[PDB]
């Protein structure tokens, strides 16, 4: 497929059709890649700049018994270096319900928490794993 | 509500929700969707399920789209091909990357699209 | 890679070379497999009788913070139905030492714990891919 | 623990006693951690100049059948972003053996593979989580 | 070797092509891939394609996906729903988007992916 | 729109008011039709017994360069298969004006080709969507 | 026939006889042509000024179950684009029988809705094909 | 689907994955299309800068007796005012089994004929049709 950003080892692919969280997910793992983690500024401001004004879902969703945050490709998440990337106000867990999280705003501080069984675009991303000729 | 059986507590829920959201239901409760992997196993789900259809942990994974489990029993297509309803897994509308428990035989899976609603059934480990 | 011989589903390959747990299980991954896990009575009567009265690593191993057995496949490690597959008194955790498990009688009650930098033959274990 | 020190989110623990890299990866696991990932260049500066110029097991060991090198803590292991943290020339696989990594150089240029089964001290990692 | 029936012309080829080569090939021979609107027609069809498949003018079309004829006679879903060879069109990996006849029967049809090649029958209108 | 007859996976509908041919066409797109063809012998049968011995346009009429007939739901006119159902002598083209055809006698021969722009009723055909 | 006028890939034939719509399109396919479609500022400043202030029918017709404007080539019908060349408040459907245009004023703004049963000269178009 | 370009009229979407010619047609008339028709400057224009330096399908493909060339959505093919669109030396007809052609060059001179069956991205052109509130 077209459509594969390349930034910092990784590829980034913003979908043109819009799904649940999960199906996002299962689309990513039938092309090799998983929804997005966001591990740094740099990461995040791609995403941002990228996204412009359209909320896609990304890989962060609760986990374990305290409904944690999670990313679903399974980086570790770091809860002090992901306070910066968040909507202020955000996570509101609205309605009790919201145990996704998206990109929606256009700043540093993206994310927001919605309903799982929304849908919205998504993005993918697939590592590149290059070797010596 | 857990119903045991062979070092598993069982869990058939009473509210319908999506395939995701039932496993995310499920991990709340220190749980995942079941994995089935004995005909005994495959005998007591759709035994308790009374003819009723629930979500298991089968669900859709890798390019090729091979199933899988959501609590990492490794897919064993050679054992399980007997655990299908005759005709499924039949991606229907391109679809349906999510499996449950649907007709009361060893012949029970089918494939669904996980955005739809069942109930479902969680399995807890027992650990003495 | 030969020398796989076939079971229910899978393929299991049972060395002729000793390593620690961690490099048998090294060794399988190279071969597109893990060390095995056994979870029903058909497959652990295939591997001991297999195994001929010699000791094997296979995919057993301590994780998580209670030291809870596990499976290195990531198969869920179910304790109710693997009590059975212990030599009796064990996993015993002699010198506090023995993170890793082998099969080492020739019984369904067959494995044995111990130390995972000890040496012994192993068993792989691979899905057949149709 | 008191001796766990703190950095970007994470807690390290630099080990007193040497261990074989499984070994030592079951005692961060015991600990309710993993041996280190490395995900960038401060993380790599705090570790090595940390280190002190003795060596350290890392979370590096390869996975997969290509032998492609990954983190332990299930950190995604970025190829193209990690080329910079390898000591020239590394990983050799000296002896077609070395499928662990350490961290052996005091630079950003650091790491080594050695053979899994080699004992060091080591270094385990905790995201802190209130 | 064009062979006469009911006011038509048909050609039955010699050389395998997808479905849209074979179209252009009908349209240089003043055809168009055959259109089916009998079971005369069905028969005549699947007698002398003696158990070997050919492309015919069958298409999806539409968002809903709805069969189509290439030469415009419009496709009616209810007398032709016999003419499938039973279970088709299943759409077999979510790309079968042309119609051949396979089976030697009234249920004759199955639907195929249209970059597939296959031997094809063209249908020249005969005006006297 | 009401009173469409169904008949072989098609409802068909035959008007109380005369229009023109094209006009009929017309109307019958607005009801998400087209003034109707006739593609075997028991399709006739049914048109010319309910048209009750009155007269109908139906579909037919000239197109290209040599005026041969043809449909206006664009299914192929078979002039062979076709030739059976015009009344004897019909298409006579009177004054070398007649380009569109009508359902005139009750009986298999039924057409016959009349000037288009003179107004009789008309039938419409729409296909059954399940 | 010598009077057909050429602009831009195409000729052009303004009738002497006027028919109505649908004979005029009959007239016009006998003519291997089609009652013209107009894509573009030129080509309806070409037709207006042609035209010296008589009104003559064009491919324009209604289509679809919705009654959207088409046009009889098959050229698909630009809505947006056409909306420059209707007379204002035109398509006014006078009657609700208005279901054919002509051009009728001499101005970029030209065309009306008039009903298809009327009478008018006509203007056949068709590619230059070598 | 997001993808779907506005420009006078119509909607224009940029495929990401790649099609044989019929195959992308059919892709374009399950989303309520056609592969697009190009009869102006600035629409030729529109498909080029956008596409850069990927080859895309086009509806240009021949039909008829003689094969001149037609385009997919019905528009009557004008061959005058089509020469100015085609790569020079374009249609060259290679191997007597060009019946399809692409935007291939990144000039208002793009166009190229290729064989139907080889596979490459495509443009859809999908009508907008407007209604008085
Ligand atoms: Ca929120
Ligand atoms: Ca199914
Ligand atoms: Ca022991
Ligand atoms: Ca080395
Ligand atoms: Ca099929
Ligand atoms: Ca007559
Ligand atoms: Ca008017
Ligand atoms: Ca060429
Ligand atoms: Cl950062
Ligand atoms: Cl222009
Ligand atoms: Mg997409
Ligand atoms: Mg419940
Ligand atoms: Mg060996
Ligand atoms: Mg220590
Ligand atoms: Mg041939
Ligand atoms: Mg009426
Ligand atoms: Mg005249
Ligand atoms: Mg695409």
């Amino acid at each position: 497929s077209q459509g594969w950003k390349y930034f910092k080892g990784n590829f980034y692919y913003f979908s043109l059709i819009p799904k649940t969280w999960y199906s996002a997910e299962q689309f990513c793992v039938s092309r090799n890649s998983h929804l997005t983690s966001v591990t740094s500024e740099s990461e995040q401001e791609l995403l941002y700049k990228t996204a412009g004004g359209l909320i896609y879902w990304i890989g962060l969703t609760k986990a374990g018994m305290e409904g944690d945050w999670s990313w679903v490709d399974d980086t570790p998440f770091n809860k002090v270096q992901s306070a910066r990337f968040w909507i202020p106000g955000e996570p509101n867990n609205a309605g009790n319900n919201e145990h996704c999280g998206n990109i929606k705003a256009p700043s540093l501080q993206a994310w927001n928490d919605a309903p799982c069984d929304k849908t919205f675009l998504f993005i993918c991303k697939r590592p590149y794993v290059p070797s010596e000729p």
